[PDB]
């Protein structure tokens, strides 16, 4: 019955698989220049590893520090994370958004699309934002704002303009008074008065430098993308 | 003492549980129409698993250790079967290795999250990157991929953007025409006599049976003139400078 | 021989080292106000584990026999001991080499051994410089993994409308120069001096009625914007990626 009892043990041995081939199942920590005692696992047998000097390379009952032949480079071998660690690092389900760059038709058994259904956030078109407990615009999860595309808009002070209305070269039409259209304004002949003083007209002194009622424009903005450099990728979560 | 030594090596089948219910512990690959020999672990037991042409039902058999009949002591292994006590195949999961599950696992600090769930039950042995314990303080950050060409972006925590922005700019200076009429003054008063100082005088229309005023002349012509130039400043409306968002929290695992 | 072969099965304890220190194998379930029976871990040792009332502590009693709650000297807090997700369900988890890209806050001089920066190479999304928005298969900006666009600057752009100005020429103020006429160039404007006329009556002349609005052709003026960012407040990380 012996033999039906090492037969029925022997089997633990593939359960090194679950490791992985060369892993390092316990031990074989580095000191300085000794690596410890532990145990390893190479092509389906679970090996105890007796330490001591460090030499790069290991052979194969046991296994230790070698080089040559059957020498198996030692930094093919990997240390493990437990998988008490790795299950204190998986978020709980539904918590977890994840960046996704594989096929949209072929998303992965037990995940889906962020889309809002199935309890989940609609992230789709979102850029993320960091939650703020500090910021109004950011202390929930799942506050949104922002916009695709703005229109800039603005306002044009008011200005005048100036211009100056000279009191020569308006040249002459006709003759001498005589009649002048009425309304029509009279100017100098150059020519004396014959005989008479007129007292009642002088020659205009200055031109006259006018400034314009002020005036503005109203500002039409052409609309702008409102977007930074962006890259389309999928939001997926893992429901179950 | 052969009881306490079968009890002591049997604790090893619980191991199977770190797997999982129906797995593929080793081996069981596909090959065309054959799934190679392997082990697997059902229901507490670890067993061999004897392949052979894929079938879509497996079973535990109890057989004869002797594998012959020419003219009795049983061995538990796992084969392709089918009837009462056979699994559907399909159920049975190969596995990604724990030293590829650790290749996978990127170093504590250094591996940002997003996060759905309540703010104020954040997961053990995780926290907020918020600045302390040597995180990254991502409280109402836009994330942008690091750059190591690119001077905005060529560290990892560096810094920029506004929530706001006000549009700014400039106009060009123009000039006007104006064209000044001759005619169209109309009239104020009587004949001369008396005008305001410095007042415009025009023709009345009437011609009197007098002596000719040869000083005077009516205007000939209109005068189109040019203005000095102008422009105007431009004031902008503060605008809001970001694209659609949603707000996740931003956690680390610390340990 | 009852040694070399106790040695040989003695191995597989070191298995456990793959769950971690102070794991439950398995069972140690609370139905109700018991724990279940179960399989644990600790100090290097695969232990059968004896239920009952669920307690806070347990103890090693006859160490190498088996695990089971007790208080006291020598006892461990039930609350150290941790349940295991299962490698299938660890796997179903696991999403496909090359499809992931992960945030990296560590050194970006010693990425980790597997993976690499989402920079455009080995098949990888180059993702340098980008910010992140969310695929959506109604949008025809966002409709398909790695579409791309926006600017991290923009110059703002717009059109004034066409006004006309208008001038005020005034009959009056034109102020006075010389004496009584005698005489004024040819083609300057003649004012009144306030004066009566002395001797004549001139009534071919009057003062002038009216000021003068003028309008001018309309005009308009070009804006040029000047460039602003155009980036909301951002955090430099980096984009990283499982390759195998
Ligand atoms: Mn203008």
């Amino acid at each position: 019955t012996l033999n039906a009892m090492q037969e029925a043990y022997s089997v633990f041995n593939a359960l090194g698989e679950l490791a992985g081939n060369k892993a390092i199942i316990k031990g074989c920590v580095v000191s300085g220049s000794t690596t410890t005692d532990g145990v390893v696992y190479i092509n389906g047998e679970v090996f105890k590893f007796v330490g001591g000097q460090t030499q790069s390379r290991v052979k194969i009952r046991y296994v230790t520090f070698a080089s040559g032949t059957g020498s198996i480079s030692w930094a093919e071998f990997a240390k493990l994370t437990t998988l008490r660690e790795l299950s204190r690092r998986l978020l709980p389900a539904g918590t977890n958004p994840q960046l996704y760059s594989g096929s949209v038709n072929n998303i992965p058994s037990g995940w889906q699309l962020c889309d809002g259904t199935n309890g989940t956030e609609n992230l789709k078109g979102s850029f993320i934002v960091g939650y703020d407990p500090n910021d109004s615009d950011y202390n929930a999860i799942g506050k949104v704002g922002g916009t695709k595309k703005v229109t800039p808009s603005g306002n044009l002070d008011s200005r005048s303009i100036n211009v100056t209305v000279p009191r020569d070269g308006w040249s002459t039409f006709g003759s001498g008074l005589g009649a002048v259209k009425s309304g029509r304004i009279v100017v100098g002949s150059g020519q004396q008065e014959n005989s008479e003083y007129l007292e009642s007209l002088r020659a205009s002194g200055i031109d006259r430098t006018l400034t314009s009622t002020p005036h503005s424009h109203t500002f039409t903005g052409n609309q702008q993308d409102n977007r930074a450099p962006y890259y389309t990728l999928a939001y997926i979560i893992y429901i179950g």
